[PDB]
Order: structure tokens, then sequence, then C-alpha cells
């Protein structure tokens, strides 16, 4: 592949989507979570030379946040938060860059990966309700 | 073309505005903002050589602050807060440039977009009594 | 001009001043204020080559204090506070230096500018009993 | 050798394990860890150019942290907690990598070996219920 | 002068004194001070190659401070504590060299100048049972 | 000597000891402490190219730490804590090294040294129930 | 000659005491303190190619700290806490070398001296039950 791919954190219990393009690499990035269930429910990822948006999960929470990545920024430090298991969940995601830019979305109250770094050129997992995620790196 | 449009965040209210300069950058950049609401109500921006004030928004906060941005100096640090949705509304901004210059102006307490980073040239949105929706523009 | 002139801000009030001169930056700066009032009063500055001490407001404050700046030493971070409106105020300033100098005169309960850097050449502004305007002036 | 070895730490006890392939250096580590019990309890490893998970240890932890290790990447710091003697149990681990990655599983109540450092080619020990012996293991 | 002379701050009363020789610079300063008074009463200094102290003031301070400066040793930060107007006192210095000493004395209550910097040469200022003013003194 | 001896602190009780290997730096050593009497009680050390392992002291505290040295990695940071007198104690010790590695064993309460630093070749003392006496042996 | 004199403070009591080596330095230094006088009461040195201790005081604090000294290396950082006056004594010692070591004995309630800075050489002063006075000699 002329990927990396990044484990998989929580869980099956959802449905599977995978969000990559050779139209290049994610160019914004929105989390959606909720202090009701300290859960993300809804990712959202826009990639370079690409107007379509491309999510997945139920927008249900009561905060976002949204990262964008100049073309050259990599990603340098990336945690995120999940509860472990089959039904697992993801909690939470933590991002800092090349450029000195950093995200803090959801909650980290149990289980953490801290993950390949490179640039973020997609995002695999499974979704309903809520969101299973793992990032995708280039080389 | 030469721009980079930040994502607008807020609602879908208000006037519209576009202020960019072809071969300009902006200078000064002021956000009038109230603890009341804990909104941004106000922006103005001026541009390189031109003493005009391009304003959007009702200027009914109880707070202000001015950014002045010297011609060679960037953001390299960039956070708007808001509240997601149709009736959405901007909350705060956060700036820090190149030579170690920061502000920040109002609330930060729902939605956080964390933008691309540059040279900035304009500033597009909505705005009545609150700024509905704000996106930032930078060069390349 | 030779010169960056930085946004007068506060009311339209007091007195007009213009302290500046060809070719002569500024060595020294002294800012008097009141915990009573929260407002700037009276400032003083001195230029190079030159001993003369050019005053304007009303010296009432039970704080000075003053900047020294050496013929090589630039403002590298600045700050004004002051009261927005027609009715408004100075009513704090801070400066940093490129020596690592630093000063704080005054409150910062309201507005907010951060101002351009570089080599401070003069100030403008209008007083009477406090400093109702202020604005710096640098080089290039 | 073409290997450095770490201490092993902890107890005698546990069923022995070897968790090193000449297909590759370690490319993810996930440490499983108890509240209740303030021990480790389950680890999971792969390598390089290799899609097993090599696991031991009863994964009944209320925690787990995974860490990811790009191929060119380091381990400069690198400590484990545990109980001494015959009886004994990993209680914790802390590492940290040449690109600033870091993460900490469980607890430090008793001892700690801070091991040599370098690039983890793969780990030892025992586990049951419980890990009862740890050490790693490096290249040069 | 081939000498640079900071503001002389505090009141007009006292005793005038110079301290200043071209045999050279300032080796060792004292500051004498008092938690009663929050007051400087008393200073000494010694210059280079000449072994005279030069003493003005009244020891009664509860506390004292020394700092020795290697020749080839500057004063890269220095702030005079002080009551401004006719009436006025020094109550306090801080004085941060090249090579990362510093010292401070008294009290910061009022008023502050922070001067320039360089090579201390000597002081200035009017002195009885307290200091009542003080300038610094730098080469170039 | 090709070797630099620490001041050995302590009593002039127990045992007495010296691990050295010709052309052989130490490895990993090992510092064994009590809660209850706040004392080192035993201590070990593995030099390089040699599986020995060298121990003193009786290991009946209820803590341990080891350090491994990375073949090319320094000693930087040294302390011993002890209790001074005929019949003193070593109390504990706290080391850090060329690679950011640092250990704490045991207890401060009374007396300190801060040692010579450089590559750590042995160490010297007596033991017998507590390591009654403690002195580093580093080369050049 | 060959020496820099720190000021000796303290009071004027005690025996009189001059360690210094000529072609020679410190090689290691202790002080002796209590808390329940909290005053130095005893100093030992060691030089460069000599296993005699020069020893001023009388060693009955419950304190003791020693630092050693790598032939190389210098002192940028010195402080001496003292009781001024006729009656005076040394309180406390602060020493920083060029290798980022440290120690700390006593204490610092009243007078401080920032002393001169480069290679120890020896001490000067005057002891008897404590520290009455204490400075320190440095190389040219
Ligand atoms: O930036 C946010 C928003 O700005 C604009 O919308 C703001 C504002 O628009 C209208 O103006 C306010 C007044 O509208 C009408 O005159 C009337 O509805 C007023 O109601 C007042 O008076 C009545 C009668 O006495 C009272 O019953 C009410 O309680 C009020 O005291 C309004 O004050 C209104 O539609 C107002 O609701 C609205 O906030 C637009 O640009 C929008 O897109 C932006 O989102
Ligand atoms: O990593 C820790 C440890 O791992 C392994 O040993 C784990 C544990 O394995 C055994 O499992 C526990 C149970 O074993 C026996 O079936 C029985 O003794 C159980 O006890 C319950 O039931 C009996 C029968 O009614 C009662 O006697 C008891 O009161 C209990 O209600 C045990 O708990 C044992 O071998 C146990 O001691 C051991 O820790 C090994 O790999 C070991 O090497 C590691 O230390
Ligand atoms: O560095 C400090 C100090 O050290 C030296 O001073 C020590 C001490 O020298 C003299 O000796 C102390 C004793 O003096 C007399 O023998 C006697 O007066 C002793 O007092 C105890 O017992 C008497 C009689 O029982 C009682 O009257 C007392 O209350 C005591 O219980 C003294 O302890 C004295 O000159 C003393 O004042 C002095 O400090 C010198 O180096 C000195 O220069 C230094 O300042
Ligand atoms: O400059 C230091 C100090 O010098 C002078 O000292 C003040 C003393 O000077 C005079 O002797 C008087 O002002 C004296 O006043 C005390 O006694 C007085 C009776 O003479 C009485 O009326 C006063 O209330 C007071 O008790 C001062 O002590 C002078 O220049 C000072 O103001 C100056 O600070
Ligand atoms: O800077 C404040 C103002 O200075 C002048 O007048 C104001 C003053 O008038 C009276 O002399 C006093 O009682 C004051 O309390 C009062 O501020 C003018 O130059 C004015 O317009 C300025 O705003
Ligand atoms: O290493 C410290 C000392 O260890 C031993 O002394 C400990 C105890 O030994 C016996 O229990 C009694 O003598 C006790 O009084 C004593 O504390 C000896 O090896 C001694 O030489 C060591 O200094
Ligand atoms: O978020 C977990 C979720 O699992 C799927 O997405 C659906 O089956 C949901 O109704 C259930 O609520
Ligand atoms: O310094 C305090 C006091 O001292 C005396 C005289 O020198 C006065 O002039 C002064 O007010």
């Amino acid at each position: 592949d002329n990927y990396i791919y990044s484990t998989e954190v929580g869980g099956v219990g959802g449905t599977p989507f995978t969000f990559m393009q050779e139209s290049g690499t994610i160019t914004s990035i929105k989390f959606n979570w909720s202090d009701q269930y300290k859960l993300l429910h809804h990712i959202e990822v826009k990639f370079i030379n690409n107007a379509n948006i491309y999510a997945t999960g139920d927008p249900k929470g009561n905060h976002e946040v949204i990262l964008e990545i100049d073309d050259d920024e990599t990603i340098i430090g990336s945690v995120i938060g999940y509860k472990k298991g089959n039904d697992g969940r993801c909690t939470g995601v933590k991002l800092t860059t090349s450029k000195g830019k950093s995200i803090m979305a959801g909650y980290f109250e149990e289980s953490l990966i801290t993950t390949y770094t490179g640039k973020l050129a997609g995002i695999k997992g499974g979704a309903g309700s809520d969101i299973r995620l793992g990032l995708i790196f280039l080389k």
C-alpha cells in the first residue's frame, strides 16, 4: 500500500467506513461529541481539491471542533480516547501538528492510543449513533 | 486564485459581508463583544495604505480588542469560538502572530475551529446584531 | 513620512498633543495613573540628544513608571488598555523591549490594542485631567 | 549478540513468553491494567511486516494504552514499576520516544527500573492472571 | 560625556552624593533597607583598583545585600522602586547581570523605573536618614 | 590511577567492599531501602561484558530501584544522602545521566554530598545490615 | 596577586583562618549547620593533589553538605546568607557550578551577598562555635 493504517480502536458495534481518495490528503476534519454520553458521535472530513464532505455517525453531540490542515502540515502528536472491547466506542481525540496547531475533542476517561504520526490521508472505522476509529498516514 | 478560505463557522443569519483587497492584506482588525450575550457583535478591518474601515455588525458589546499587523507579520495561531447550527453565532476569537503578538476576544464555551494559518488577507460571513458567521481568508 | 502611526485609542476629549523630533527617537517615557479613577492622567517623554521634557495631562495619579530605552533598543510587545467611545480614556500601557525590559502602568479592565512594534519615535493623542486618547509612533 | 537485554523485573510466577521476530522490530504494544489490583494484567505486541498479535496475560484490567512506533522511532525513556521478589508482579510502565510520544500504564508504588534505551525489538517475561515479570529487549 | 545618566528618582531631600572614579567601574554595591519603613536607608560602593568604601545614608535597616561585579560583567536588567514627589524616597532595587547574578533589596509599592542597562560606572543622588533619591550611571 | 574516587560518606561500621573491573564500567546498579529505617540496606552492581552480580548489605528493604547505563552514558548529576558521624549510614542516592535518565532511592533528611560526575566505574564503602558508607568511582 | 578576594561577611569574632594553596584550587568543600541556631558552625576544604582537610569551627550542627569540584569546574553562582554587624554570623551558602551541580546549606533570613564567580581557590574568615565570618577567594 502507499498508506500506514493506525490501529482502529474501541469496537465492532457500528457500520464500516473508509474515507481516503487519490484526490489527496485531509484538509479539514470535524469531531462532534456529547457531554451526555462522553462519546464521539460524528466525524466529517474534506480532502484536498474535492469539495465533498464525507460524514459518518449521527451529529447529535452538543460540541464540535474543526482542525484545518495546510497541505504541507503533518500530525506530530495524536491520542484517541476510547472504551475497549467489542461493545467499545471512541470517546475523544487530541491532534498536534508540525505548525504548533492542536485540537481536543471529547473525553479520555478509560483507554488511550498514541498513534503513528505523519501526513493525515484518511480515516477508517465504524459508526452508527456513535463512532471505532483509525487514522491513515502517507510515507 | 491567490486565496485560502477558512471554513465560515456560526449560523446562516445576518447580512453578508466579504472584505478583501486584491494585492492587499489586513493591517488592523477589531473585535467587539459582550459579557451579557457572550457573543461577538461587531468587527472592523483596515487594509494596507488605506485608512477606510470596513465594518460589519452592531457595535453594542462592552469590550473591543484591536490587533495591528506589521506588513511582514503572519498569523501562526488562530481559533474561533462559535455556536454550531443554522441559528448559530461567533462567540470568540484568539489570534497569535509570527512576531509573538496575540489577542483574545469573547468566549469559547461550545464549538472551536483551529483554522488555516498564513498572511491574513480578508474576512467573510454574516452579521446583524451579532456576528452570525465568520471565516478568515489567507494568501498562499 | 518615514513613520508608522499606531491607532490612537480612547475618547475624542482633551487638548491635542504630538511629541516628535526630526531624526531623534524616544529614550525615556513616564506614565502617571490613579487607583481612584483607574485611568492614565499624565505622560512625559524625552528624546535622544535633547534635555527637554514634553509633558501632557494632570499629574494627579498616586503611581508613576518610567521606561528608559537604550539607543539600539526596540519595542517588541505593546498593549494599551482603554475605555472605547467618544467619552473614552486610556486606562493602561504595557511595553516590552528587544532587551527584555518591561513596564506595566494602570488598568486593563475594558478594551485593548496590541500595536505595531519597532523603534518608538513619538506619541500623539489628547489629554486634560486624564489621557483621553493615545497612539504610539514608530520608524521603519 | 545483536541485542541488549533489560533486567526482567517482577516475580518468577506465570507462564514464560518471548515476543521477538527476525522479521522486524516492535510497531505497536498494548498494556492492560486494573485500578482494583494496581497491576499490569495483559500485554499485546505487533512487529513490522507481520499481522499477528502476540498476547499474554488475562485482559481483566479496566484500562488499556497502545503505543504505535514509526519504523525510525526509538525509546529514549523507559521505566517499569513492579513489586520485588519471587511472588512479585509488574505494576506499571512509562515509555517515551525519540518523536516526543509517551504512554503511562498502571502504578509505581513499590520498585522501579529505568532501563536501557534504543530501538525496541521485543519483550520477555511471564504472565498468567497478571504480568508476573517483564524485560525489554533492544538492538544496537 | 562617555557616560549615560539614568533618571534620578525619589525626593529632592537629603545630602547630595556622586560616587564615580576615573580609577574605573563599580566592583561591589551594598543596599541597606528596613521592613519597618519599607525604604532604602544606606548604600556603599567600591570601585576597581581603589580600596575606599564610599558610603551614604544611615545604616539603620535590618537587611543588607551586596552584589559583587566581575570586571567584564554588565547590568542587563535594573529596576528602582520609589515614592514620587519632592518628599519622595527610594524604596527598592533589583539588579540582574550578564552572568545571571541578581539582587533584590527593599520594597516596590508605588513607582518604578526600568533604567538604561550597561556597565555600571557609578551612582548619584541624595541621602540622610534614608536614600531620598538615586540615579545610576553607565559607560558606552 | 585512571580513576576518580568520590568521598565515601556515612559511618566507619560494616564490612568493607570494593566493586571495580579492569577496563569495564558499571552497566547496572540496584539500591534497596526501607521506609522503616529510612536507610539504604543493600546494593548490587553488574559490569560490562560480565554476568556476575556483586552484592553487599542485607536486602531487607521494602523498595528497590535499578538504573541501567548504556555503554556511552555518563552520570551528569549525583547526590548521596547520609547520616554523618562514626555511627553514620547512607540514607539515599539520586543519579541523572547524559541521556536524561534519573533515579531516586531512599531518604535525604540529614546530610548530602553532590559528587564528582563522569563515567560510573565502581563503588566502595562498607555494609552489614545497612549501607554504613558509600563512595562512587569514575573514569577520566 | 593571582587572586580575587570576595567580601568577608558576618561579624568580627572567632579565630581567624586563611586556607589557600599556591598553584592549587578547592576540590571539595563541606558546610556544617544547625536548625537550632540557623547558623553555619564548621567548614572543611580539600585542595587538588593533597589529602589534608583544612577545618575551622565547631562541628556541632545536625546537617552537613559536601560539594566536590572537577579540576575544570568553576563557580558561576554563589550566595552567602549572614547576620550583619560586629556581632554578626554566617547563616547559609548556595553554590552553583559550570557543570550544573549545586549545594545549599543553612538559612538566609537577614542579609545576602552574591559574590564574584570563577575558579574557587580558597576561603578566609573567622570561626569559633560558629562561622562568624566568611569570604571566598577565586583565581584571576
Ligand atoms: O446578528 C444576529 C441577527 O441580526 C439580525 O436579526 C436581529 C434582529 O432582527 C430584528 O430586529 C429586532 C426587532 O425586530 C422587530 O422590530 C421586532 O421583532 C422587535 O421586537 C421588539 O419589540 C417588540 C414590539 O414591542 C417586542 O414584542 C419584542 O419583545 C422586542 O422588544 C425586534 O427587537 C428582529 O427580528 C429580532 O428578533 C432579531 O434579533 C439579522 O441579520 C439576523 O439574520 C441575524 O441572525
Ligand atoms: O499471573 C498471576 C499468576 O498466574 C497463574 O496463576 C494464576 C492463579 O492460577 C490458579 O488460579 C487461581 C485458582 O486456582 C485453583 O483452581 C483454586 O485454588 C482457585 O481457588 C478458588 O477455588 C478453590 C476451590 O474451591 C478454593 O480453594 C479457593 O478458596 C477459591 O475460591 C485459585 O484461586 C492458581 O494457580 C493461583 O494461586 C494462581 O495465582 C500462574 O501462571 C502463576 O504462575 C502467576 O503468579
Ligand atoms: O564563633 C562564635 C564565637 O565562638 C567563640 O565563643 C565561644 C565562647 O567563648 C567563651 O566561652 C563560652 C563559655 O565562656 C565561659 O567559659 C562561660 O561564661 C560559658 O558559659 C556557660 O557556663 C557559664 C558558667 O556556667 C554560664 O555562666 C553560662 O550561661 C553558660 O551555660 C560559655 O559557654 C565566651 O567568651 C562566649 O561568649 C564565646 O562565644 C569565639 O571565637 C567568639 O569570638 C565567637 O563569636
Ligand atoms: O533629615 C532627617 C531628618 O533631619 C531633621 O531631622 C528631624 C529632627 O529634626 C529636628 O530636630 C526636628 O524636626 C525633630 O522633631 C522631633 O522633636 C521636635 C521637638 O524639636 C518635635 O517638634 C517633633 O515632633 C519631633 O518629635 C526631628 O526628629 C529634619 O530635616 C527631618 O524632617 C528629617 O527627616
Ligand atoms: O481628560 C479629561 C478631560 O480634560 C478637560 O476637562 C475635564 C474636566 O473639567 C474640570 O476641569 C474637572 O472638574 C474634571 O473633573 C473634568 O474631567 C477637557 O480637556 C475634557 O473634554 C477631557 O475629556
Ligand atoms: O551495616 C550496619 C551494621 O549492621 C550490623 O549492626 C546491626 C545490628 O547488629 C546486631 O543486631 C546488633 O549489634 C545491633 O546493635 C546492631 O544495630 C553490623 O554488621 C554492624 O557492624 C554494621 O555497622
Ligand atoms: O451507537 C450504538 C448504536 O449501534 C448502531 O449504530 C445502532 O444499531 C443504534 O440504535 C445503537 O443505538
